[PDB]
């Protein structure tokens, strides 16, 4: 009984963090094809008026 | 946030610069244009008479 309390103190069941992985996996690589978008953003501008 | 404030006391958007910049293009062709005909308004009076 021991062991069962702490472990679930300490041992995390995975069912919950493979899927808080790939959901951090997800947003990083939006997070990426987005911030490519803002960088390109401005220069359209300034180019295109200038 | 202190960039923001920042970048918005040093950086200027340019949309409004290029339109400076144009304006005052235009009006230095303008004033050039002008002012040939403003050295030649003097001599045609004067030769025409004399």
């Amino acid at each position: 009984n021991l062991s069962e309390v702490r472990s679930r103190i300490e041992d995390s069941d995975y069912a919950t963090e493979v899927s808080n992985m790939s959901r951090a996996q997800i947003l990083q690589q939006a997070g990426t094809s987005v911030l490519a978008q803002a960088n390109q953003v401005p220069q359209n501008v300034l180019s295109l008026l200038r």
